[PDB]
């Protein structure tokens, strides 16, 4: 009825498995043309495969956020094929990683805004890490990233707003996912001693606040960082 | 026999302040997504209004005058609603040294009805609770300390609450709306606007159905895995 | 003496956290009338004062009961003298939290007449130490925000409002917990160990000074690192 | 009583002015053996005459502190002739990106070098101090910048707890320098409308507050970031 992503295409990265293809999935289901991607190109056959399965028209590629070149070529690739893409989603020593992830982020992002300062129209949508028990460190990261993931996108949020341009992230919490499904034991009850709701999350349940931040009804949030974790919050 | 899949149709939801602006816009959004839906007021002049405007838009459901500062007003709307509709699952809460006593009564309100609806949550293991907090309601450095206070009050509230009540698949959460068009804002000079939307980074007052949209999704069992959060409608535009 | 010729507040000052800031700052050269619930408790605070020289008094106070406070602070007024350093250190989490704010309340606004007559004042709040995690965070958001509120409320007038923000802290309740359960929370505090409890004071005797004079609505984390919401 | 930073050698950067010479001074003051440096060997100069000038044992100096090189020297340099530093002090502050990346990438690299020496002492104090306000595009690299370091400082500070080195922020509002000194009449009120005290910050007051953190007394207190602003706040 009005959740409709008719007409629109996405770009969902890092989308051939867990969070990232549930986001595409969810996407193509509220009508997205949806361009999913990863690193290789067994990957990105997979990709498209799974479309196909469920329906959804678009297109699996091959992109690595890092390097500039695949990105310009990715993006040119796309708009010829498919079209602009005007929803994207960005899915993916603390300082070298933080640092990487939101030169990423940047990259990006910023290459996708001629096309929606065109149409006048955008949704960008930053996915946080998820967090794993890599001990005391595994602490200092999470928090790191997604502190920077906050700020940043904030920052861009207020950049572009002036173009009617959505930037929002996403914070899952403790997530089933292939890298979750196989922790110790004791550091999975431990954390979900800390988890108000006693579970872990569902990709899925990432996804739906992605579809919704996407749709038009989420259009006057911008710059906001929606947490996603059962109630478990860490800072 | 109905027998319903993916919104919010069999759910019985409850939005308090639903005559006018945001909370009538979250009245009808629920409605539209099926929900059975008990909008209510201070007034019985406003209960009555409020239904005539659910008949208007087919909603099904009842105004009703409720003052949520008074228990038995609280306990007594619940038991009224209880027999006749059914128990709501989902229930919605719609110049500076003012800024104590205003923030200290909303929160006992939230506390007071939020308690109140949890006993039937707790039964059915299912629940939605969600707070609205208040629009940025004047100028002035005056409004900038009101605003910040009961928006820093609510977050914590709603968070705290979330966390006492999670075991139960209860979510809680809360929406700060931003600069939202209102009645106050409608006669303001053309000097306070334009100044204003300078601030808000998309330009424009928030209509209260975005904020609805948002209540909505909050509401639906896709955001089942959000608790303790407080989402912000404001395009773009944040203050502490 | 950096405090001299100021006249401080501390409520519950018998112990601990409360009993350093005193000591801190009447050390400070503050003149200092600590507070407890109790005249048993009110005894011991002056025998302290006087065991480390310091000028000053202790008191009883209900900080709950505006009949004390009223009574309390014209009686200290008359005796001491009017105070402008004034530190607050006296199912379950909303009630608990609803009940510390009005009390934070009830007595800022009583000490706010002096302050303003002087055009000069400290308001000092001091935080508290699965359930546990619950309460910590909701006083903590209550605290900050409350803080910096009535810091908005009170700025022109050149009386700067803060708040400290304890984290594990070496105190009677905690000197005494489980050695595993000891070491499983400093294995959370990055520094490796408890916080004493002049480790607080040492801050708040900071943020009376006239150095912390642009601090105003802050709340200070005293935690070794470890950060909680 | 008796509590200062006597036979502490402290390292200040951007001492030749405004804040920064502030908190030289107050360091100084304090007892401290005080290394200010500046980008240039005028700079530097300048700094070593205002020390004499108050009677502080120290040295200025000339750093770059994007350039490893600089910084690697600058350090060698201090370490044989006055000592290792323990109280190190950082002072400095579309474009809201390379801006904000460039600043953490300094902080990082600096903390980096000076940890050596505070690790093998099993004591130190590193001090990160925020950008002065300036009064739309504003609003949002300070907000920006003030997001970084936030984060920054206390990701640090988690990563070097143990060895007894405190790490924390200051985050000055709208202060006294010669930069706001000169902006209109009317944009100062509006502006000390919106500052609950009702004045600038002087840059001493910055300086008291670093001075405090250096303190022992201080020793319990990482990963803050206090904020000197008079109580107007902004995210
Ligand atoms: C002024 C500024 C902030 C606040 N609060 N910020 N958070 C809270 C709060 C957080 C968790 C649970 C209850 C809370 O409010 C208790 C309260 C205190 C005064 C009135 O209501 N209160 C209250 C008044
Ligand atoms: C460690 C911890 C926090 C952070 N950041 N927290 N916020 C930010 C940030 C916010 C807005 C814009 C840019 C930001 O950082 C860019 C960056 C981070 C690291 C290298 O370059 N970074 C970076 C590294």
């Amino acid at each position: 009825q009005s959740m409709s992503l008719q007409g629109k295409v996405a770009l969902v990265t890092g989308a051939s498995r867990g969070i990232g293809q549930a986001i595409a999935l969810e996407l193509g289901r509220l009508g997205a043309v949806v361009i999913g991607t990863a690193t290789s190109a067994s990957g990105a056959e997979k990709i498209a495969e799974t479309l196909k399965a469920n329906g959804v028209e678009g297109a699996g590629l091959v992109l690595d956020v890092s390097s500039d070149e695949s990105v310009a070529a990715t993006l040119e690739h796309i708009q010829q094929h498919l079209g602009q893409p005007l929803i994207v989603v960005n899915n993916a020593e603390w300082f070298d990683v933080v640092n990487t992830n939101l030169n990423s982020l940047y990259r990006l992002s910023k290459a996708v805004l001629r096309g929606m300062t065109k149409a006048r129209w955008g949704r960008i949508i930053n996915i946080g890490s998820v967090v794993g028990a890599m001990g005391n460190a595994g602490q200092t990261n999470y928090a790191a990233a997604k502190a920077g993931l906050e700020g940043f996108t904030r920052a861009l949020a207020r950049e572009v707003g002036s173009r009617a341009i959505t930037v929002n992230a996403v914070a899952p919490g403790f997530i089933d996912t292939d890298m979750t499904r196989e922790l110790p034991e004791a550091q999975r009850e431990a954390l979900l001693g800390q988890i108000p709701l006693g579970r872990l999350g569902q990709a899925e349940e990432i996804a739906k606040v992605v579809g919704f931040l996407a749709s038009d009804g989420a259009a006057y949030v911008t710059g906001a960082t929606v947490p996603v974790n059962g109630g478990m919050y860490m800072s």
